[PDB]
This record gives structure tokens, sequence and C-alpha cells, in this order.
């Protein structure tokens, strides 16, 4: 969108300004021969104030939103430099550089998506503290003493000079030799100060945030751990939690399912749980023949569990009552004695159907192979979901 | 009202104080010319010590609150400065800059609602920060050998020293020749040292927290995310989730209205579920003629849920049971093909009234036009709510 | 306890040898003089490392606790100043020192309690930095070249070059002028720099946490006045918001009674209910000759409410169903057209107990004079605790 | 794993090319003394490139990730030096210092686990500080005026001003004295910023996560003492739940059992808590002959509680229901006017079993010795539980 090239043409101009403005207060020579570019940049300002009120809600003028705008848009700079009128007076010429918030705002609002909003902050407060290094430097040779320096050298002495104190560093090689020297440098050495403070607050607040995840998955496993120290509980049972949490970390991040899912309204959890048990539901003998209304209210109740290696998901002979659906991992479905293996179940399939139908012992052990991420479906939940649909429930009770 | 403007004018007091007291430490001369201020002064603070008592529940003199204010109280300057006593005596004349903390307690507390606390922290500290440098560029000067400089020279480069240790740039060009200078400067520097990581540290805090909602739904997207990689979604529905997290954002700052409702007492809960819900409830043909309590009863219950563009709210044939109240949004009624569109309904329409009553198959697909936030009636709430209201059931049943 | 005497003797031996060693080190004539104290604290020392083995449950010695104590329980010091033996070999009479972090561990232990952590933390810090000055301006003094100056201002001298580097001022009139002087100025550099940090980070640790309860509930207010912007509710009911708020963060804190009540166990959140329903619900007519049991089982189950200056409790003609108790605040109880006040009800009255025997409708409107701790208990939840006293459902079904 | 023992060969290696690359640009003639081990070294580079695409999921060579470790396997460092080609060219001798991100990334991932993240961060940025140290003073000698000084006095001093400057010291006893050095001054200026506040951010976040559990535990006694001073509570049940807080900090950190056990599945659940319950619900005589199934389903129910020394978990004549377990402290079993005790029960015993099978009042007081860490069963939950398993609920009845 030419927008978006339009602002960042405006980045551009109120950089150039920044750059010229105190370069020309201290070089007055250096006017002219830049006028051409001047009346450009400024006509692009005055194009750009009545432009964004056709996009401020896609006329407030007397609101401060938009004044530092229409105040930056006047040409008090050409004035300036034409009337060569005396410096406590030309420093208004520096009212132009109050596009820059307006500028910061429209860049933050632009790239406030793709980039992280901490760090956001600091690259224009670095970009800041640069234009000001910039202004700060100017001001420094304009109280200088004349000399037959070349221009260049003089800036780049100022620069180091504003460098050094800006970063608090302070050499002391350049110091103020007048009074007003020294008031422009307590003026420097504090904003200096300030400016570096926020430089290390900001960055101490984005690496503070960049482990979010795994310091919450820290935490948690040290509580869990200290807790179960506290109750003496054995060292085999707490490795084995440990490498659950592992596995979780190494799976999904440590986030729980049954968490996450909260976060979405319920057609967007409908949708992503339709998609995650997507025709294993539907495959399932019991109630192939049923209605879509059905499967959406049984795919909604579906409890996420995780078992680890060699854990026992059903034994023989218990009076289970719930049927497994494996999401991932695999499981062995074993003898009562546990000497034969009658099956292995992976990812896609299910077991467990008989509890729904009938109330009689299980059959044969379920024994996982590895981490097996499961979904839990309960009788009780089941017959709750079979009140309103008595055409199934007639179904499921003619298999029975 | 005017005490404030009294507070207002002690804050003046204790800044005047806080300035004259070490230059007049240092200049004694100035002690006369100012008297008729001072006297003016001290009595505004003899004023003051009678007067919070009125208002610190609005005479626990004992306490350790209300001792910097009774001992800042004392005329200890006038007769240090009248008797031309010692100067290690005569540093007791600070005492009365004890005034500056209780002065700092009553700004704080006649600015807590207006201003962010942790920004009132940093200026308070910023301001202390200035006192304390003039207080340390006048020891300085107290320090320093005699000569014939001005006093103005001879201050701004006092202070000129004292920031530059303060801020911790160093230059180096004003340094202690003596030991006792060099024992001051060890002690300032020990003190700027201690100031400068304060102000760092109330910056970083203040920073730290400017994005909070901002940041908290930055991980909430990214958890999502992450979570429904795992779960190997497909990108269509992630960038639907996605863009529901853009208008929740955009619209609402990624507020859960089912956990801002809950931070409400159950009247002022019940008073914003009446505005929202504004003749929307009061409007139904179902109960046009229920009482008030019933009209509560029902607008407590209503559940927040927004849906997609283009999502399907109801379809036909489906055995629905819930009745939909559009709070902003629109929705179309379409065939039960979808190939015609009965009706489009708009913000403050509702629809779904007839499962409430009927137990009957959707007559028509709804489908949202947009992002619509719906209020969502569920029937086993309505017969639960139907079963204290006998003659709201008997209407109701008369019209079914 | 004469056992935290013994240790903070032993804080005082420590801080003893912190100062002497490093100053023996450099001024070797200090020895004998101070020769009668040190083998006075060494003793003390050997006197240490068996007494903690009778408290560190209340004899691990090859566990890596207890090493730095009998590593620093060695009469390395006096045998090294004894020998006059080569400084290379001599640095190992700093071997003692190592008693400093079993003694910052035990101070830690014996403050843990009455001073915040951060704090506890930043003083050990400053404490260790400190006495680390003074080492290393002994290391600075012991790289010197020899002068006639006296010792006094020797070690002022080194002293101001430590505090000058470690808080990073630099102001440069002290350098080193050798290479062994410039690679111990490197080192102390890095040191000073790696100390500076920490004592940013901790005072940033320290002041993000101050306002914890008062940034807390800004963020909640700030969150609900958004969101109900977002819903478009009317400012009066928001001032009437705001003002609850308010309320409820001038007398609570903004903590939630029902939030607070949870994070005690039964017998305790049980014993603090009792307490605060004193006398109210056992002076109840319905139910004066009630068991305690009952008393408890009705004083587990109340709701705290907070009604809002004005707001209505209850209005003549509902089909209200709760009774209020009034922990404080006051309501005034008026007639159906509120043309005239009945009564005028206050801390420790209560209010609805006809709703709990009957099913009536409500006699008398009832209105919060001010805002209003009020406890709900509905007649469901009175049910459910008369099931299971058929004693007392009988004596209220006879009072009915 | 000898993989990891290479990663530590590659660690070694891409540190000697880090130190020798800048060292030989400003010191050519170290280049052939050294060339034996650079081809040893550069080989070993060539030899990884392909050898980790065998791990990288135990050949995306297209991709961002894996090309700064191609990237720095081209042998540019030998033809440079051998071709002793100009500095400006000669400046790409240092693209093989781009695996110095790829072995940070390799040392993160194989140190993990063992090591707080914050601090491996903080550690890796003190590593990558001291080598851009190296390579900042070989730069600044580089720029330096040729003399006769030895190169190791040379390095020395560059080095001690690149610390000074990096640390933001700034004695400024070397400075720059030409427009290059000035410039390369001022960058080096900036980046020691940036790298200072890294360094300071780092610690911050390292030390604000320190004391997670106590500030958690303060903040919730804070919390609670404070509501209870609002409700006029008394200070004695104050102090008791002080003591109760005290306990739980000094057992359990203040971890709560009941959000502990959530953060665990199901199986883990299930074996924490069978082994927890050992043998204690499997000794009972009113269940002795029950299934494992019945004892599964119990131990799962079981309520974590915590009674104060001296609080009555049981009063004589009490309409009781509820059977409670020992896990620690002990309880004495007194008569009904607690004149006489009939017992003392420790550890691993049970009491008010008969409230399960009976509806009678409690035959004898309980009263707690200490603090006891108890588990409760209701007799609401023992009948839901008995309704899924008739012979259980046969032999109790029969029991009863
Ligand atoms: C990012 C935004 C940064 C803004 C800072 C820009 C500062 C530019 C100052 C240039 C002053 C100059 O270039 O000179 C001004 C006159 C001498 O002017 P002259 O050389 O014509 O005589 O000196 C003086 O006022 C001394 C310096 C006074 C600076 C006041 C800046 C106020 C900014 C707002
Ligand atoms: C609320 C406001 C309160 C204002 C209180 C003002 C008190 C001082 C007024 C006089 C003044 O302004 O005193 C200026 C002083 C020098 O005073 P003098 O020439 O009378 O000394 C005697 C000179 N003899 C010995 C050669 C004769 O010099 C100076 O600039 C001293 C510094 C002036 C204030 C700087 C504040 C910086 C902020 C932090
Ligand atoms: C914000 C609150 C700031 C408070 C700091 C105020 C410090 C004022 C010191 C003035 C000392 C002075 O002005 O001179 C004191 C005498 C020479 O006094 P003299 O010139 O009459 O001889 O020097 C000395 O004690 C050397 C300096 C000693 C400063 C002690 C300050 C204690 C503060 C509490
Ligand atoms: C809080 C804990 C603080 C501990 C720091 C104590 C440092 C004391 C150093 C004294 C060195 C000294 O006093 O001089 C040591 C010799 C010259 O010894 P000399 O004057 O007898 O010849 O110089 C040298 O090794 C140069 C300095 C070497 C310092 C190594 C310290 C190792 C600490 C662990
Ligand atoms: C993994 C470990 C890797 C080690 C790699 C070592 C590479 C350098 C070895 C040689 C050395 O050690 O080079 C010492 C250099 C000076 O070498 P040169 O005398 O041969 O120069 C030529 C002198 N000409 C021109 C007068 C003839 O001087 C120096 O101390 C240079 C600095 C030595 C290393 C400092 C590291 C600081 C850590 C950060
Ligand atoms: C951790 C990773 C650290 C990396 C920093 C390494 C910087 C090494 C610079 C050595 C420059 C040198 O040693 O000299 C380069 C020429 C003079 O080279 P020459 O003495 O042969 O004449 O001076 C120059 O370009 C002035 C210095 C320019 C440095 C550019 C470094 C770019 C790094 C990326
Ligand atoms: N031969 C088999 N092959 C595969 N699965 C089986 C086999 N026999 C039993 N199962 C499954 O094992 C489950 C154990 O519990 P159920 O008896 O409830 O239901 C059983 C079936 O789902
Ligand atoms: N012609 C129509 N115009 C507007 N709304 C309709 C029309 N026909 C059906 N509806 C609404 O569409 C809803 C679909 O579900 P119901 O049958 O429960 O209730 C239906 C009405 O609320
Ligand atoms: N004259 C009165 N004086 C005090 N309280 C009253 C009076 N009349 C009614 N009430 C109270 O007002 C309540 C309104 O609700 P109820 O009818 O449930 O119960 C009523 C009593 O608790
Ligand atoms: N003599 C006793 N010795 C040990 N325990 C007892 C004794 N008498 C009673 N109890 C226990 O005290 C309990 C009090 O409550 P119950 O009557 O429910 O169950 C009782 C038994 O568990």
């Amino acid at each position: 969108t030419y927008t978006l090239v339009w602002k960042v043409w405006i980045l551009a101009v109120t950089l150039y300004y920044a750059i010229r403005i105190p370069l020309t207060l201290v070089f007055p020579s250096l006017f002219s021969p830049l006028l051409p570019l001047d009346i450009l940049a400024s006509l692009a300002l005055i194009a750009d104030i009545p432009l964004d009120l056709a996009f401020e809600s896609r006329p407030t003028l007397l609101a401060p939103s938009r004044l530092p705008d229409l105040l930056a848009a006047l040409p008090l700079d050409l004035l300036v430099f034409a009337l060569h009128l005396p410096s406590p007076l030309s420093l208004l010429s520096l009212v132009r550089l109050l596009k820059l918030i307006s500028v910061q705002a429209s860049a933050t609002a632009i790239l406030s998506y793709r980039i992280n909003p901490a760090l956001l902050r600091l690259l224009s407060l670095v970009g800041f503290i640069l234009l000001a290094a910039h202004g700060i430097a100017c001001g420094w040779m304009s109280l200088q003493p004349p000399s037959e320096n070349p221009a260049g050298t003089r800036y780049l002495s100022a620069f180091y000079w504003t460098i050094t104190t800006l970063t608090t560093i302070g050499y002391g090689d350049i110091t103020p030799s007048t009074p007003t020297q020294t008031v422009y440098t307590i003026v420097i050495e504090l904003l200096g100060a300030a400016m570096y403070g926020l430089v290390i607050g900001n960055i101490a607040s984005l690496v503070s945030k960049l482990d979010a995840a795994k310091l919450l998955h820290r935490e948690r496993v040290e509580r869990v751990t200290a807790f179960l120290s506290y109750k003496r509980i054995s060292p085999e049972l707490q490795r084995r939690i440990i490498e659950y949490f592992d596995y979780l970390w190494e799976t999904r991040r440590g986030y729980e399912e049954r968490e996450v899912l909260k976060e979405l309204p319920h057609p967007l959890r409908l949708a992503v749980a339709m998609e995650i048990h997507g025709d294993v539901i539907e495959k399932v003998p019991l109630f192939k023949g049923a209605g879509e209304e059905f499967i959406r209210d049984i795919i909604l109740h579906l409890e996420p569990v995780i078992y680890g290696p060699g854990e026992y998901i059903i034994r023989a002979g218990e009076m289970g009552s719930d049927v497994y659906f494996i999401n991932r991992g695999s499981v062995e479905v074993l003898s009562a004695d546990e000497k034969t293996r009658y099956a292995i179940l992976s990812e896609g399939q299910f077991f467990g159907e008989m509890a729904l139908i009938l109330r009689a012992p299980r059959t044969a052990t379920v024994r996982a192979r590895a981490f097996c991420d499961l979904y839990r479906l309960d009788k009780e939940t089941f017959d709750r979901i079979l009140s309103r649909y008595p055409e199934i429930a007639a179904q499921i009770q003619e298999l029975a």
C-alpha cells in the first residue's frame, strides 16, 4: 500500500530535517546549497497534515493529538535561515522537529505487529538518542570559541564529546572552559544520565522477558520436585515425573492443553477439536451411523491425558468405564497375565469401546509403549450426551 | 480546597529552605537580606504542626510519624545564623530539612491518583537528587580553599563537579586536592553511585510495566499458536484464530468479558449487565409480559461469545437449544441449502427463540456476516430460571 | 538467646579479620601490636566449627557445606605473619576470609524474617563491596612504589582510587603507571563493573516490587474501565464502579475476601469466619436454639458482598430468597413506595429472615445508606444445610 | 558421549581463532609459527559442517540456520595471511568468527538443563564481551602510530583502554589523538555502553528471580494479614495464622498440595497418591478385603488438610461424617469432657472410621498435638465411590 511508502518518505524527510536544522544553525552557509531540498521537504510536510485525516479512523484539529503535526508544518526554518535573524530567536527553527514524535507514533503503529514492542521501544529510543547526540554536538560547536579548524574536525570533536558524555564514560579530555559551556555541560550530563538510564531500563525489560516459557516450566518443575521431596517420594517416581516434564517441554513447551483450549471461543475451540480428532471418532463402529451433532458433542468432551512409557492405561479385570483415543504414541494390548501381547495400537486408533455400552470387566490389559497423548471419554459423560440423543441411545442399546 | 493550596505553599517553603540553608552556610552574608522571608517561612512551619492533626483521620505526637515535622519546626537555623557559631555546630541548621520527607509524603498522597505511582516515585527521586546536588555543591565549596572568585562561578564549578560525580561521568577535570576533600569525594562518589542506581532501577521498573496488556496478549497468542503447531493444525484455521485474536485486541485489548465481569460485585455486575442488554431481552415476544425479577435473572445468565466472519452459529435441522442476542455485528439467516438468504439481523436483534419453548429442529441456518459479539442463553439454564417463576412458565407453556 | 549473640560476636571477629589481614599484608609492623586480639579472635573461630553441629538440625564434615568454616579456622594468618615468608605465599593468609560466606549465611538466616529478602541481599552486597574495596585498596598499595608518605595518606589515596573505579566514575587522576598496576587495574575494572551491575540489579529488583498491591489494583481498574468503555457503559455507572474500587482500595487494599479466605486451611478459615460473624448468627431468632454444629455449617457458607451508596439490596414485592447480615455500614428499610422509612439497621444487625422460612414476597424495600459490607445466605444453601439437621428443620417448620 | 567432546573441541578451536585472527592481523609475523595449528584447526572446521546433519533431528543447507557454519568454514584466513594482501581486504579474515554464534547455540543446548538459562545467557554474554574486548584492543593497536614498544606492552595498553571504555569507567589517560582513532573511539564507546547495559539487564533479570518462592509466600502472608487486620481479627488468631504460614514455609516452601498435584497427569498423580498413602488405606479394617480398584478410587479422593497445635479435629457428640488419616504429626483422642486422654495416634494411623458406616455422634474428641498433616475423606464422597462397587457396599453394610 502506497500510504505506508508515504509514511516512510516522511520518515526520511523528518530525519533530513533533524540532521540539517542544527547543522545549519551552526553552519549558515549550508542553507542555500540544500535549499531546493528544503522547499521539497517542507512541501511534503504541508502535504501530510490534511492527508491522515482520511485515515485516523479507517478532523479533531483542536485536540492535543495532531497538534505537533501542524506546529511542525509551519515554514519557520525557511524564514529563520533567510532572515539570518539572531540566534536566540533563530532557535525557533527547531520547532519543525516536533514531527519526530508523530513519526515515532506512525512507525510504532506500522511495526506494532512484526516486532516485539519492547524491542521497538528500545530501537526508537536508540534512534532518538542518536539524533539528540547530533543536536547536542551542534550546540557544543555553537558554544565553542571561533577557530580555523575545518568544519568536519569540529563536528567530529563535538560528537566525540557528546558521545563521551551521554555514555557516561567521561574521559574528560574535552571539557567546558567557560561558564556557559559549564552550564551546557551540566544540562547535557543530566540528559545523558537520563538517556543511559532509559537505555539500561529498556534493555533490562527486554531481557527479563526472553525465557518466559522456560522459566515458567522451571519454576513448575522445582515446585513439584520440592513438594515431592517433602512427601518423601521415592527417587524412581521422581525420575519418572522429571522425564514426564522433559517430554512436556520438548513437545509443547510445557503448555497445558486444558488451559490453552480455554483461551479460544466456543466456535474456534470446536473447530480445533474437530481438526485434532479428525475421523478418529467418526470411524468408531459404536456410533458410525451417528449424526454430526452427536459427533460434535462427543468431540467437545474428550479429555487429554499423557501416559508415560510402560504405564498401565487399562488392567484386565478392572471395572473400567472409559474409552481411549490415541492421538500420539502407541500402546500394547496384553493378556491378563501380560505374558503375551494381543496387539499394538498406534496413532489414530482407539480402545476401550466395550466399557461405554456394557458394564463388564476389562477384557485385556493396555500398557503404553512410550509417551502417549491420549483422549479419555468417561461413560458418565457419554451417558450425559446420550441423554439428549434418544435415537443414538436406541442404536447403542440395540448394539448392546 | 484551600488545604491543598496550603500544602503547596509548604512545598514552596521547604524548597526555599533546602536551597537557602546550605547556601547561607557557605555564604553567611546571604542571611540578613533574606531574613524577612525566613521569619515568614518559619512561621508557616510552626503553623503546620498543629494543623494536620485535624486531617490525619478525616495527635499521636509520641509516634515516629509527625516527629520529622516537629523536629523540623524548631527555629535552629535562625539561632545558628544569628550566633555565627562555629561550623561543626552550625551544621545543625540543616535539621529543618527533615520537613522534606513529610512534604514528599503529602505530595505522594495528593498525587497518588492522577499519577502512576512508579512515575511519582521517579519524579520524587529526581527532585531529591537535585536538592542533594545543591547541598553537595555547597559542601564542596565549604571545603574549597579561599579565593577571590565570584560566588556565582564558585557555585557553578561546585555544581559542575557534583553533577559530574553523581551521574558517574567523571571527567576528572575537578578533583579533590586535600585529604578532607578526598574523604568528601569518596562519600559523594558512593552516594552518587547509589542515587544513579536508584534512578536506573526506577526507570527500569517504570518501563517494564508499560506494555502489560500488549505483552499479555502476545504471550497468549504465542502460547496458542505454538500449541496448535504441535497439534499439526492446518494453517487456514490458524489464520482464522490469529485474526480472531487481532479482533479481540483491536476491540477490547484482549480482555475476557467472563473474567472482567467477575471483578465486579453482584450489584454492579447486575447494573452493567442491565446496561449492556438494554431492552434487548425486554423486547422479546416470548416473555414481553414477564416481571423485572425474571428479566434480571435472565440477564445475569447470558454468556458472551464471539463468532468470526462466515462462522455458522446455527445450521438448519440441528437439534438446537439456544437463543442468541446480537450485541454487535450482524448475521444472515439462510435457507437449509444456503442458496437463498431469508434475512439479515443486526445489533440489538435476536434469533433462536423457538428452541427455548419447543424442542424442534432449527428452522433455518444462521451464519455470521463478520465478527459478531453475541450472547447465548441455554435452554437448560432457561428451564432452571423458569423453575422459580411458575407464572412465566405457565405463560410460555400457553404460548407453546 | 545467647547463641545469636555468639553469631554476632563471630560477625565482629570476621569483620576484624577482613579489615586486618590485607592491612597487615601491606603493613607488617601492624602484626605484633594486634597479636593479643588475633589469638583471641582465632580461638573464637576454632570454638565455632564444633558448635554449630549441635544446631544444624535443631556432622556432615565431608560435605561442601561447613568446608569454608573449617578451611577458615586454620591458623594460616599467624604462621604467614610470623614467618614473614614471601608475599606470593603470604597471600594464603587470606584463606581465613572464607568465613565471610558462612557468616553471611548465618546473618541471612537470623534476619530472614524481620527484613525483606531483597533488601537483605542488597545490604549484604553493599557490605561485601565495602570489604572488597578495602582489600583492593590494600592490593593497590602493595603494587605502589615505595615512598615516605604516611600510611594514612597512602591508604586514603588507594581507597579513593578503588572507590573511583568500582563506582565507574573514573576521574583518572590516579592511574596505573606500570604493567603490573595496569593488569591489576584491568582486573579491578572488570570486578567493579560486575559489582556495580549487581548493585543496580538488586536495586531494580527491590524497587520493582514496592507497589505490588497498588499496581495490581490499578491494572484491575484500568482493565475494567477499558472493557466498560468498549461496551459503551454510561459514565454514571462507570463513576459508581470507580468509587467502588476506591472504597475497596481504601478499606482493604483491593483484596477479594473470597480469594483471601481460600488461602487458609479449613480449621483456620472456620476460626476466622466464627470470629468475624461473632454472635450475629447466634442472635437470630430463627435459629436461637440451634446447636453449634449447625451454626458452624451456616457460618462457613456466608458469602461476602459489598453494596454501594443508595443501591437497592431488597425491593418490596420481589420474590426474594436471601437473608443478609450487616458486617459494616448501614441500610434503611423503606416502604414499598419508598416515601417513608420504616427503620435503619446498622453493623451487627440482619434482615431478610422471612425469605428463609416462607416463600412470600419481600415485605419492604432495603437500600444501602453507604458502602455496606454484607453477608448473603441463599435459601438453596440454607435448605442444603437443613437437609443434615432434621431437628433444626422441624424447629424452623414449626416456626413457619 | 564423544559427540559432546567433539563440540567442546570445536569450542576450543573457535576460541583459538577468535584470539589469533585479530592478533595476527596486528602482528603478521605470528602467522607462520602457528600455521601447523591453523591447518589443524581449519580441518576440524571443515570436518564439522557435514557432521551435525546426522544430529539435527536425532540437510537444510539453503536455510539461514547452518549458514554461519559453512560461511565460517571457508579457508579465507589462510589466503588473507598468505597473500599479505591489503588490510581493507584483509579484514575478511574475520569471517571465520561467525562460528561463534553456532558454538554459542551448541553450548546453550548442551548446558540448557544443568544451568539456569538466565545465568547461561549472562555467562555467554561475558565470554562474548571478553572476546570482543580482545578484538577491539587489536583494532586500537591497528590504528596506533608505529613505535618501538614491545608487542606485549602495546597489547596491554590497548586492552587497558578497551576495558576502561567498555566498563564506562573512562579514566581518559589513553585517548584518541587522530580523527580515525576518534571515530573508532566513538564506535567503541557506543558498543561498550550497549554491552554494559546488556550486562546490567542480564544481572537484573537474574537477581529479580532468585527469591520467587519466598517473595510469593511473603506477598501471600501480607495479603492475608492486611485483610484480617481490616476484619478486626483478634491478635491471638492472627498469631496462630502467622505460625501456620511459618510451618507451611519451613516444611514445603508454602506450596499448596491441592495445586501441586493438579500439575501432574492422572497416571502420575495416581502413582504419587498411592506412594504417599502407602498401606494406610489398605490397613483399615473397614475395607481390608476391598479390591485394588476401590483402593485407587478412594486414594484419588483424599483431601489434604493441616491442623495447628491444639486445634480440635473432632469433638465428642458432633454429628460428624469424615474419616481422617494421619500423614504427619500426632493427635490425642480425649474423653467427651477432655479430662482424660484415651489414646495418642501418630503418623500412619487413622481415626473417624465409624462416621463412614454409621451416622452416629462422634464417640470421642480428637485434638492435634502439633501441626498435623492429615487426609480427610467425606462420607458423601465415600458413598459416591461405593455407588460403583456394589460388593464393597454390601460388605460395609454387613459390617454395619
Ligand atoms: N485382540 C485385540 N486386538 C486389539 N484390541 C483388543 C483386542 N482384544 C481386546 N482389545 C482392546 O483392549 C481393550 C481393553 O479394555 P476393553 O475390554 O474395555 O476393550 C478392549 C479392546 O478395546
Ligand atoms: N424469515 C425469517 N426472518 C428472520 N428470522 C428468521 C426467519 N426464519 C427463521 N428465523 C430465525 O432463524 C432461527 C433459526 O433457529 P430457530 O428455528 O430456533 O429460530 C429461527 C428464527 O430466530
Ligand atoms: N418494621 C421493620 N423494622 C425493621 N426491619 C423490618 C421491618 N419491616 C420489615 N423489616 C425487614 O425488611 C426485610 C425485607 O425483606 P423481608 O420481607 O424478607 O424481611 C424484612 C425484615 O427483615
Ligand atoms: N479407645 C480409643 N483408642 C483409640 N481411638 C479411639 C478410641 N476411642 C475412640 N477412638 C477414635 O476416636 C474417633 C472419634 O470419632 P469416631 O466416633 O467417629 O471414631 C473414633 C475412633 O476413630
